[PDB]
């Protein structure tokens, strides 16, 4: 069960009783978030270069959410506030509706091997595609422990490009079906055994064989229904907010600077999961943005509509190049655990997770928008690091500056100004 | 000296001694980074929402970065292997020609005031442009702290959408003149003052009041020259790798799979250096890539030429909405002593920091892809 009533009152270590309890997480397991330091740095050293100590950011656990009928809980490492709060209260009110229904394709990544220096790319690209199954068989023989899994390269699809600067250039994409792992180092590895044959064949110049974050044939989807009933306030009608949203999405969907800030908040809610399983943070974004590009036009990355049954219905769709057997994955203590706490056993099954996780946290965003600004939720949160911004001196006083402040009147030009109220008169 | 030697070869507590020394950091700091536990629970349950712990990441600094011939150790959070050894790697070449050279432009973020509902949002446009003077006034007259620091609103541009699937809607932009400071909560916090005010006079109704991160009017740059001479390797000639690298960088201008990977690559640089300043790496990237597909096609960030001279030039200009007293900057423990390594005075000081390194990143990265 993942509803977790009055988690948010708990303190930090009563909430880390309650989800250990839930889960049935060992001794040992609950000690790695409550003392600090789980990352030895001998392991540390290992990861990145010139290590020389650790930073740590807060690991949060949204709740609520229900992916395909199944409950789960979510951790999450961010900084931002009202990230968590937001996408759990969304998490909430899919629930009513039977939660998120989520869905993925076959783990397809593809390497890039571009070649130069050849007069006839399109007279080589033929070539190339008749001597198809000799190029694949190639690519295979290199992992033979990804053929067993279930993976390997499936297909093969080469491009050209004549109006080229520096002239026109052959580019073969290899179609590799990796697994529970986003395959960077899979794929490239692959690129580098063809390379010497589709030499051979072309008679260019490969120069790179590197793969590609536009992960476009990795897609994870996800779909949530919202009644009006649920998002009527006592300002606002329920059938008022749904059409505010909607004016929100057509906004983002013509204008790329609503689309940016759109598709921001789409990673708010992304990107810490990622981080909290270890996965590469960077290498999503990048596959996100330049999927939303696609159409020759920076747009919404998930869809809002309103079904002819009167319900607000939203998706997702995007690239979703995630892991489970990677490298800081399963070198990282705590990356380790979030995958137990998720009960991911593919890594599409963390992907329909992620991308469950961004649409609760785009509709959230959406809702604050279009019912009365952002600054009354996102600043009672955001209250205290606020505090810290005016409190000169004296930072015991901020606890009790950001209780006046949440007054509806939180701002750094009121917090500057009670400062005086208290220090003197 | 940014100058490091036989850093790698350090231990992690001998680095730290090495750090601490040259940086002149007291035993108080260099604490924060030895022991575990620099963030306590107090603080790290006021950030997040439903906090039960902490998560931690590896943290690095880069060494040989010269940005306008001043040195700097550059802290970097990240859990990918090679970034700072090839980040680094790139600076010392870099060294040779004089480092780094940054420029930024005013701090200038924009918040936009959708409004729906107009018969005539043409002719409303033209109301708003008149009375341009009257709604600045009152969105400075709300943060009177920020006009005294030199910053606040400083002009309106009104755009126009007439073919919108859910009709008509005019869009007004708030140029403000945040400073030091991300200035997403203070620009937010003037679009929702004004408002009213544009209510007024296009007599529609106003939707969403939030910012836009794709901040193309805070843009920040950084050039590099590199001699083939520094490229030549054992196997490969100098002016070899140079035509490797003019091969790669046309791959990604025309290619948005290849734009994709190589536009990921000055992420591996820029993000780890915000993680640590405990800024949003999640308003860097969006900026970052919207600005990279505003011709209408996903390209390069950074753009690589070789001048008349010969030399490898390089340059990385694109959106940078970092800040100094930001959220989480002023609350985290090791962001404050980030900012304290960097030297920072001012946020554009940052942000040319930050393009630098994304620079720095790129050419390591296509340099190894174009060597071998
Ligand atoms: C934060 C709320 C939900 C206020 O919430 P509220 O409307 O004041 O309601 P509430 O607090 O009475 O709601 C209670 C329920 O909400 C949840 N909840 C509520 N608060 C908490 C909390 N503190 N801690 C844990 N859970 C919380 C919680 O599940 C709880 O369930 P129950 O207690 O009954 O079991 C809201 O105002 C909101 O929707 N905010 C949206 C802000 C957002 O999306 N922020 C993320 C970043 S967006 C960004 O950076 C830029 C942007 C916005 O442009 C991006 C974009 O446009 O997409
Ligand atoms: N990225 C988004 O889409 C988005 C949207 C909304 C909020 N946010 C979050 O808001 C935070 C950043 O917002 P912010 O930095 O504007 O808010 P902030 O409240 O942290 O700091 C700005 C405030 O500090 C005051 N101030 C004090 N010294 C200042 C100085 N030297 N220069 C400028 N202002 C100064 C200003 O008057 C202003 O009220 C980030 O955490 C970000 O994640 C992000």
């Amino acid at each position: 069960d993942s509803r977790l009533p009055a988690f948010r009152n708990l303190s930090p270590a009563a909430r880390l009783d309650h989800i250990g309890q839930l889960l049935g997480l060992s001794h040992d397991d609950v000690s790695l978030l409550a003392n600090a330091g789980a990352l030895p740095m001998d392991i540390a050293n290992g990861m990145i270069e010139n290590v020389i100590g650790t930073f740590e950011l807060p690991y949060a656990v949204a709740s609520n959410f229900q992916i395909n009928g199944r409950d789960v809980l979510v951790p999450l490492v961010v900084e931002e506030p009202s990230i968590v709060a937001a996408a759990s209260y969304m998490a909430k009110l899919a629930r009513a509706n039977g939660g998120f229904t989520t869905s993925s394709s076959a783990p397809l990544m593809h390497a890039q091997v571009q070649i130069v220096g050849i007069q006839d790319p399109l007279n080589a690209r033929l070539s190339l595609l008749r001597r198809k199954d000799e190029i694949i068989e190639l690519a295979n023989r290199k992992d033979q422990l990804l053929n067993s899994l279930g993976g390997g390269c499936r297909d093969i699809e080469v491009h050209t490009f004549a109006d080229t600067p520096r002239g026109p250039m052959l580019v073969a994409h290899l179609i590799v079906d990796v697994r529970d792992a986003m395959g960077a180092n899979t794929v490239n590895t692959m690129a580098e055994a063809v390379a010497p044959l589709m030499e051979a064949i072309t008679g260019g110049q490969v120069r790179l064989r590197i793969l590609s974050n536009l992960a476009d044939l990795r897609l994870a989807r996800a779909q949530v229904r919202i009644t009006p009933q649920q998002l009527e306030t006592a300002e606002f009608s329920g059938e008022a907010v749904i059409e505010g949203i909607l004016d929100a999405y057509a906004f983002a969907a013509v204008d790329p600077y609503r689309a940016a800030t759109h598709n921001k908040g789409i990673m708010n809610g992304i990107d810490p999961l990622i981080v909290a399983t270890g996965n590469d943070w960077r290498a999503v974004e990048a596959g996100a943005h330049a999927y939303a590009c696609r159409s020759g036009h920076y747009g919404s990355l998930t869809t809002w509509e309103k079904d002819n049954n009167g319900h607000l219905v939203g998706t997702l769709e995007m690239p979703m190049p995630v892991g489970l057997v990677g490298g800081a994955t399963k070198t990282h203590p705590l990356a380790q655990l979030s995958l137990r706490i998720l009960g991911v056993k593919t890594a599409q099954a963390l992907a329909e997770i992620a991308v469950a996780v961004g649409l609760a946290q785009n509709l959230g965003a959406m809702r604050a928008l279009a019912t009365e600004g952002i600054q009354r939720g996102h600043m009672a949160l955001h209250a205290r690091n606020i505090a810290v911004v005016a409190g000169a001196r004296g930072d015991e006083v901020d606890w009790v500056a950001r209780q006046l402040v949440e007054y509806h009147d939180v701002r750094a030009d009121r917090a500057v100004a009670l400062l005086k109220q208290k220090r003197g008169q």
